[PDB]
DNA sequence: TTTTTT
């Protein structure tokens, strides 16, 4: 049933619904034929999950490789996250015959760099096959679900939403799930509910899953934050049909801008959310907008993230990073994006001699684009100039506030800029040149 | 305006 292993190195796709067997059954079949298999997964929870399942399901203790915990058993199957894979240097000479890229539809930097690395080191490593497994191929669109009944929202309702209202009796009793775009509107909405008799509790990254009651009537308002360690299954799911993402804009003022905004969810999103209800029973799905953007497209800012991570985390020179990205972009059947490898690569090539300390701090702070952020901070300090603003993303310069004066040597725009700006800095001029 | 992985 699983894609046969060819004589020479080949790259094969694998499209199947109900993503689950592709990462358990499939890898198990191959191993039965005396094959060495590596199953890459974006999630750490999943990577760990599969490890325990394979044991009881196929009597085999797979190898587990994640950032946190690592387990070596010597078995023919190895489960790992893309992050950990990259951190290990990528494909190890002669170690696997088959490399499965699970959830290859994921358009996040870590997955993309990971997949791009496998497509570039697989053959030379000895692998005889690479499987790009996913349940939602590029161009997918939400399809009706058996145990789920989707109902739109109208003006009618005592709870204002994102252009519509939500009938109080709709969530009056039972367990329901409400998806909001921001973490602040989650609390705001939980308020208008909790202080209205209803037992509502907001959830998002940073909070503990225990906050949500295992049973009883409850209205959970959360973000797309995973509820690791919690079994979903809600009576109904109300979705705002919007996501918060980062997009690049070549605003030439003076260079580029990476802004974070909200955008109508795509198929994969509308599906994942709607999928939290209708498990082993009849569920409902209330939305604000019917339409949906076809999956299979990510923004150029994502490519920018890959170079940043390659510089901040995986010790990859811009050039090196371009090799792996190029392979990913040269392989059909994967999410597409404007080819800006040359541009992004040139930009990072000029960001040399960053401050070790600053880099460390932005990385430790878990800030997006730690390299770009740390580099801007590096330039500012090096010019005794204040940062673009004193927003939490520049806290690595706080101790230097007293001696920082004048305009900020703006290299690019990563959010709001409250301080006065200059554009005379050589690095700004270099990046201005790359825009051409 | 979020999440996730190094």
């Amino acid at each position: 049933s699983p894609p046969a292993v060819p004589q020479t190195f080949q790259v094969a796709h694998l499209h199947a619904p109900t993503g689950s067997g592709k990462s358990t059954k499939v890898p198990a079949a191959y191993a039965a034929q005396g094959y060495k298999v590596l199953v890459l997964n974006p999630s750490v929870a999943a990577t760990l999950g599969f490890g325990a399942y394979m044991s009881k399901a196929h009597g085999i203790d797979p190898n587990i490789r994640t950032g946190v915990r690592t387990i070596t058993t010597g078995a023919p199957i190895t489960y790992s996250t893309y992050g950990k894979f990259l951190a290990d240097g990528g494909c190890s000479g002669g170690a696997y015959d088959i490399i499965i890229c699970d959830e290859c539809h994921s358009t996040d930097s870590t997955t993309i760099l990971g997949i791009g690395t496998v497509l570039d080191q697989a053959e030379t490593a000895g692998a005889r096959l690479v499987v790009l497994a996913t349940a939602t191929p590029p161009g997918s669109v939400t399809v009706p679900h058996p145990n789920i009944e989707e109902v739109a929202l109208s003006s009618t309702g005592e709870i204002p939403f994102y252009g519509k209202a939500i009938p109080i009796e709709t969530i009056k009793g039972g367990r329901h799930l409400i998806f909001c775009h921001s973490k602040k509107k989650c609390d705001e909405l939980a308020a208008k509910l909790s202080g209205l008799g209803l037992n509502a509790v907001a959830y998002y990254r940073g909070l503990d899953v225990s906050v949500i009651p295992t049973s009883g009537d409850v209205i959970v308002v959360a973000t797309d934050a995973l509820m690791t360690g919690f079994t979903g299954d809600f009576d109904s799911v109300i979705d705002c049909n919007t996501c918060v993402t980062q997009t690049v804009d070549f605003s030439l003022d003076p260079t580029f801008t990476i802004e974070t905004t909200t955008v109508p969810q795509d198929a994969v999103s509308r599906s994942q959310r709607r999928g939290r209800t209708g498990r082993g029973r009849m569920g409902i799905y209330r939305f604000v907008t019917p339409g949906e953007r076809p999956s299979g497209m990510f923004d150029s800012s994502v490519l920018c993230e890959c170079y940043d991570a390659g510089c901040a985390w995986y010790e990859l020179t811009p050039a090196e990073t371009s090799v792996r990205l190029r392979a990913y972009l040269n392989t059909p059947g994967l999410p597409v994006c404007q080819d800006h490898l040359e541009f992004w690569e040139s930009v990072f090539t000029g960001l040399t001699h960053i401050d070790a300390h600053f880099l460390s701090q932005t990385k430790q702070a878990g800030d997006n684009f730690p390299y770009l952020v740390a580099y801007q901070a590096t330039v500012c300090a090096r010019a005794q100039a204040p940062p673009p603003s004193w927003d939490q993303m520049w806290k690595c310069l706080i101790r230097l506030k007293p001696t920082l004066h004048g305009p900020t040597p703006l290299l690019y725009r990563l959010g709001a800029v409250q301080n006065e700006v200059t554009t005379t800095h050589p690095i700004t001029k270099y990046i201005m040149a790359c825009m051409s």
